[PDB]
């Protein structure tokens, strides 16, 4: 059975048994597993996902950037001094615990580079149960433009496979969740590549999983759609370091989704 | 619908049958799987204290009261005949563990005798305030996973984060556990966070809802497999009930004697 049915079964479950709040219908605690094996990329097909946005945003995080203008430059308006987002994902991943000044500050060697630490642990001690990258910083969350939805991610190694689990505190089943699946499925592919492992699974754990009430008629239309086979993902060239990836290095073959649906 | 303990039982079974073997099968070795989720109802006084093996209730409750106090002193537990934390600072000093991260996240750690009052982020009192003032908030998080403090701890925390949720006058909790020993660990962990939810529900005038247990590396120790096979032959019994005997104003004001665990009828303990 197609992995995308876990996502639809949850929307269906939320709209039918979920808790209405004042405007969302929500449930607490969910878990999906997406296979990343044999080049399979879980880019959801019942609605078109902004692939370029997914990839460019992740490359921006990997760079350590806290400057929204660097994304606006790539005609990505998902994150719209001016452009200064505070110590968000890119800063937490590369410089956890460092004092935040501004987006122009050179933070090289400041704080914990969790991304490089997780990569080193996968190579030197793959059986380690502490391969975690945490963006949820209780000290820095009030300094951030928006508090992180993606709290932490854990990685696991078995039979030459790299697996990743994301903890998402807040999940919009409409627009949010498909983009979130792709971001962390791409991160796994990138870390797998630099650590000489094959991608395994992407485990998506949700806290407050919800649908917006004004999106329900559109979700009813989307629930009527049959998932199509997922596209394939290839990294065109040998990338030595995680910071060395470019959008052009990714080869997304066979992405054939159903049309986009308006969810205001 | 079907006994909640069957989620825990089915997972042990699934791990021992299809799990991945790591390390030395002579002792330290494990059989593991990655990514799991259980849901335990806490409604109508139900307390999910596992019944196929007796769980150390007094250990669960005393350890949690010690975390709430913000203590990092293992001697305070030993004093209450709790030796769960027995296995270059002073004896009993565990470093910046759970108690510290919950009450003083971000504060620099010196020793277990240092007065940290007003230092760091009090996440436990923050979750209380948010539940009371804005129950619909999706940022009701208490994080013990501190990348900065993890190298200076005796043991890195297994219980990374927990999130709280409010709907229909019910408080639910979700725990993210990075490493879960299915044998001894996991039942104690279910009880610990179900008890925390009961305490927070009490001081915030809410009713307990669900305890959602999310796992990262879910594992059984190879030397515990014989004992787990014997446990799998056991049928779960109805869960006990939990009542808080008196009205407790603040989370720091609970005592072991305040808890009333009625009808806990487990199967005998198994050596692991």
């Amino acid at each position: 059975r197609h992995d995308e049915y876990q996502y639809l079964d949850l929307i269906r479950q939320i709209m039918r048994t979920g808790n209405r709040k004042g405007g969302t219908i929500s449930m607490f605690g969910a878990q999906m597993r997406y296979s990343l094996r044999d080049g399979i990329f879980p880019l959801l097909t019942t609605k078109r996902v902004f692939w370029r946005g997914v990839a460019e945003e992740l490359l921006w995080f990997v760079r350590g950037s806290t400057n929204a203008k660097e994304l606006q430059e790539k005609d990505i308006h998902i994150w719209d001094e001016e452009g200064d987002l505070g110590p968000v994902y890119g800063f937490q991943w590369r410089h956890f615990g460092a004092p935040y000044a501004d987006m122009h500050t050179d933070y090289t060697g400041q704080g914990v580079d969790q991304l490089q630490q997780v990569i080193d642990t996968i190579k030197n001690n793959p059986d380690d149960r502490r391969i975690i990258m945490c963006a949820w910083n209780p000290v820095d969350v009030p300094k951030m433009a928006l508090p992180p939805c993606h709290c932490l991610c854990q990685f696991y190694v078995a039979n030459g496979e790299l697996s990743c689990q994301l903890y998402q505190r807040s999940a919009d089943m409409g627009l949010g969740v498909p983009f979130n699946i792709a971001s962390y499925a791409l991160l796994t592919y990138m870390i797998a590549h630099v650590t000489d492992l094959k991608p395994g699974d992407f485990v998506h754990t949700l806290g407050d999983a919800h649908v917006y009430s004004n999106h329900c008629e559109a979700l009813e239309e989307q629930l009527k759609r049959e998932p199509r086979p997922f596209p394939s993902l290839k990294i065109k060239r040998k990338v030595e370091n995680i910071s060395d990836f470019k959008f052009e290095d990714f080869e997304l073959d066979g992405y054939k989704p159903h049309p986009k649906i308006k969810m205001e």
